[PDB]
């Protein structure tokens, strides 16, 4: 089915977002794992998989709409060197992708691509979930302090 | 069976207490849950259910005694903004309801409504239980300090 | 995540609707139960739980959007004294809440809060279900007459 | 253990009440059964057993308190000739026994026989239950009319 | 295998009958379902499936006899607005299709298409069954009156 | 619940689309089955059922919105005489129904019938799926040629 | 443990290779899936996962050797527009990565990083496997011709 060109661009753009998220989350996961923060590796790893499912959904959609998925361009990774810095980076990224999702969803609706819209809304719901988690951890770090927070990540 | 009017008023009054408790506990639960204090959400949620069972018991009793359960009037909620403040509020409330229960129980006995009395005593036993729990948490917060207490609520 | 203020007000308003529904349905349930209309107690009770799940959804959402859930204000309960009157009251209430849901959903979409919107649409679908049921019972009462309808509620 | 004499008299008196209830309920049960009102035979039969458990409790208590259980004197049975009349009789009887229970309970407390009291309160709770049931059936008969009520008792 | 042309026309004609029956029965089913007459929705729905199996049988037969099944032409639906009217319509339709089946069966035999005949006879046996059911319900409505009949359809 | 009239017309129109799809797909299925293309009969048959579930959804919705489902009018079937021609016909039909779904969805949203909208979106997602399948088969026929394609349908 | 700097560069370089392979294989997989070549989607998808396991191994190794895994730089994807072209591209890529692996393995041995070496050898064994598969498919396409090859990918 020939899709709307601008919807495809959006889908590619969003795809692009998930592909930076996928890498940044996986690196973070294995950084935490290395440091022995087993619990943070577990969650961020599972978030990496999450972003991958998203990427796949865009890819299959672009192909269905007869567009060319762009996995060539990779946006800026921002890794960070300590837990806070790195959580905070993941959150800024999820925040930028939500902004992009909000725009794309609106546009899909206005060109009547309701199923792309529908898939985008479910994705944003997942993103909003990741946002929740990042915010919560970042706040726990302040309430209980960094040392206690770190100890709390040692077991899975 | 026509019940004693004043017993019905008491039962309504007590019902009224449980219905503020139900809401305050549920809000607290989901506040804790949002903050990531999984353990406190678990307990306060289960206390919300507890107060609901109580409310139901009064409702069925008032109806049996041929009175009109009043679910219209809702007493003052006091929510609080941090764990201590909020635990402390739940405790003041349980304390006021116990006082009311003590009064009502005495009166039921003196008009010979022994089964209302019996149901009230079992309820107060549950309340006293909630009082125990609130007091214990509040004391743990002092003994181990707030940061360690918070870390201790992260897992269920 | 800071939500849109007016979306939060809507969410609180809707929350407020569910909290009257929760009480009115529960009272009705136990009123029917008392009268021995076992079947009506079963359904309205299960509708009470239904409205509670809704309330919870709003609460967790308002908290996520960083607003303050208001469980303090309770709208007007209208109880009624016989089956019809009471069914008819539940229906007027579901009807007012659907109207509010329709208004809120539109607004969520226009400020791009697509996930609040999404949760609201699923809720309205449930409400519309309750509307169906109330309408159906009210019509059965006319087609088969009140006496036969009452007999039909004696067993679960 | 030598019990208080007046407590024993009360226990005997109450025993006496259960033994009329036992017979009246059983006769009613088998009257309903004969008429084909299977459902009413089921409940009243189970109430007969209920009263028997009560009788047993008094008997074992009187014997423990070193009194002589009197199963010789049997109060006035009032049978009735149709469903209503007969339900209405069972209800007047439960009502008289509740009155007696209330008096006895008060007295047990004042001579410090707290366990007799305790057993009496549990019994009265059961009685109050039977009262509920009789009242409910009697009201169903008015709401739905006698013919529909009778049809509703044909299956168990 | 080249079939007899007139047999194919008959098969198409009969097919045509089943395709009105299929729709009329399904609409009726969901009309009853909507009204809360759960029991009538269950049966008419299962009759819709029944007619579909019939249609399929004709279709596969026409194709085997090398004819073109006509699913394009749809006879007159007669829906009705109340239970009786609608049952009575389903019955007139089954009656017309039985008449057509009787004619077709005779003709198949006389051109030696014994297997088409055989399949038609089994179908007519099913139809005759549906006729039985419709007649019986229509008579129950008179014997027990409409109100009692309606109550009797509330549970499945 | 009284629905918006134009929404009902749309729902009827869409219903009408599914009812041509149901027949065309079933005929195609049994045409393939007859030709021994077991694999195509399996899929198109399962698509026929799919369209039937859709029809049912519209029917129950129209009835809920207090409209009259029209199963009387049947649009133009286009059958075709060979695999390609017939696949190509099914695709043109799915394409016209998607167009209609897109218009109806927009309109539902603008009159606030969000649940009709919601059901329509899920349907369109299924349709879009059928579109995918038809397009894919049509392209396989070109890539691998007709003879190889036919052989590939012989087993299920 | 501080690793040898040049070993880390190699590990990063190789990592870089797996991350182009991961994307190219996944796109290919879903391209085949879209075209209905179910069998090729299955294998290339499983090769994508394979390359991901590899990437993970490098990442955990670089982190253990105290280096910074570079997931930022992404080499040139070469996608292709038909099966052959695309298989042929995957093969050229596996061939370049094997060359790099051979170089790195030698160097690891000469600086005594025998475990990095060991992990690299196991990886190359997997790569050599993928090479085998690509070569085999490419040859089957010539022996049996493109049409027959395509038909052979339709089922999993
Ligand atoms: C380039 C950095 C990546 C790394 C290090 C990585 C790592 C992993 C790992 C370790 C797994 C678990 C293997 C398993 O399923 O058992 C996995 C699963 C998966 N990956 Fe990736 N991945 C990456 C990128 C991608 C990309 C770009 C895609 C394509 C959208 C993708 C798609 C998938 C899918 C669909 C699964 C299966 C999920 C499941 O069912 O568990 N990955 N990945
Ligand atoms: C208005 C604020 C309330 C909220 C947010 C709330 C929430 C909940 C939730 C989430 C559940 C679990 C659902 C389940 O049973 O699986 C529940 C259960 C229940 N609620 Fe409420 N509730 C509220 C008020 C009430 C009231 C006023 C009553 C009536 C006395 C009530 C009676 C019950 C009962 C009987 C259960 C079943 C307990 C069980 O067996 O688990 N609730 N409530
Ligand atoms: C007129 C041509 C039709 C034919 C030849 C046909 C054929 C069939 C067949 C063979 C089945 C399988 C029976 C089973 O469920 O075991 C079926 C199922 C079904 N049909 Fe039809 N059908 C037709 C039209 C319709 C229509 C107009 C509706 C109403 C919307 C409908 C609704 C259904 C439903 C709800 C099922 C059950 C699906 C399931 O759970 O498997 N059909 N049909
Ligand atoms: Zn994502
Ligand atoms: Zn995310
Ligand atoms: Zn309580
Ligand atoms: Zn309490
Ligand atoms: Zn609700
Ligand atoms: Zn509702
Ligand atoms: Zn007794
Ligand atoms: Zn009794
Ligand atoms: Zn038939
Ligand atoms: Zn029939
Ligand atoms: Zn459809
Ligand atoms: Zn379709
Ligand atoms: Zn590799
Ligand atoms: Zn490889």
């Amino acid at each position: 089915m020939k899709g709307d060109t601008k919807v495809i661009n959006y889908l590619n753009k969003l795809l692009g977002n998930e592909l930076v998220a996928i890498n940044q989350y996986f690196l973070h996961a294995r950084m935490f794992k290395n440091w022995g923060l087993k619990r943070l590796n577990d969650v961020e790893y599972h978030e990496s998989i999450d972003e991958m499912k998203h990427a796949d959904r865009y890819i299959e959609r672009i192909l269905f709409l007869e567009g060319l998925p762009n996995l060539q361009d990779l946006g800026k990774l921002n890794i960070g060197e300590d837990v806070e810095e790195m959580l905070r980076s993941d959150l800024a990224l999820e925040l930028d992708g939500a902004k992009n999702l909000r725009e794309a969803i609106g546009y899909a609706d206005s060109v009547h691509d309701y199923v792309s819209r529908d898939m985008m809304i479910e994705i944003l719901r997942d993103e909003e979930g990741h946002i929740d988690w990042l915010e919560t951890e970042l706040d726990l770090i302040q309430k209980m302090g960094l040392q206690n927070y770190l100890q709390a990540q040692i077991r899975e």
